[PDB]
């Protein structure tokens, strides 16, 4: 099945609420629109320059880049509530190694990796 | 200390069985010794540099590397048998991004992580 889980236990509502003053930062110095962003987390994988620079901005907002702006994947699952450890790491599995010439591209490359990888469990705020 | 499974279904047989040639190749091309290998398989982590080679060197014919002969996780971890994938993540999760100047360093640090993560499952043939 691939149609998104979306109810009062999933996503991690403390999780969601962690987010919101990094969506503020994020979606303000790149200019997405909110709406961008909930057709990536709820409907189809759709290419948005501005979207790509968001996600990138989220990871150096959460702090789980190294020191090259490069995402830390270890960092980035210890992050999340202990709730979503196992989906976490069955939906990045097969998403270790990115490719892209920029930052923008690379973060890009990783949720458009996880979103197929498990469409339902999946989500961007 | 938590001691190592052996017994008719674990290690699979089948992958035992399907890596003694590439065991042949290896202890030839690296001169480790058959006690250095069973010894780290089976009793403590311990510091042997050309059974750092010798573990390089299987990456390497298990064709599990990059361009580089750097470890590809992906590759291995599909190289796997099935009933080995849920312990295999469980093991690797910690031991993402290897440490360590060479190839042979950086194959050590690989094993020694998944040992020290998993002693139960983890073994060297
Ligand atoms: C969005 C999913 C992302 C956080 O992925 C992981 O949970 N991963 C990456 C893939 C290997 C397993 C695990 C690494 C844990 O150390
Ligand atoms: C938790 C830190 C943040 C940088 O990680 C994420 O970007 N996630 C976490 C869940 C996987 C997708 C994505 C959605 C977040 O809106
Ligand atoms: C001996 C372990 C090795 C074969 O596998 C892994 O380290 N994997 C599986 C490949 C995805 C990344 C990682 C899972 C991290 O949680
Ligand atoms: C199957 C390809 C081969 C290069 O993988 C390994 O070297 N493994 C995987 C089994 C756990 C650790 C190690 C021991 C095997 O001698
Ligand atoms: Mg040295």
């Amino acid at each position: 099945d691939t149609t998104p889980r979306r109810d009062a236990e999933y996503p991690p509502p403390e999780l969601l609420e962690a987010l919101k003053p990094l969506h503020d930062i994020c979606l303000g110095k790149t200019g997405v629109t909110e709406e961008a962003i909930k057709k990536f987390s709820d409907e189809e994988i759709h290419e948005d320059e501005k979207l790509k620079c968001y996600m990138n901005c989220l990871f150096h907002e959460a702090k789980v880049v190294d020191d090259n702006g490069d995402v830390h994947l270890e960092k980035l699952h210890d992050s999340l509530p202990s709730s979503m450890h196992d989906i976490a790491m069955h939906m990045g599995k097969r998403c270790l190694y990115p490719e892209g010439e920029t930052l923008c591209d690379k973060a890009f490359w990783l949720h458009k990796c996880w979103k197929q990888s498990d469409p339902k469990h999946y989500f961007l705020v």
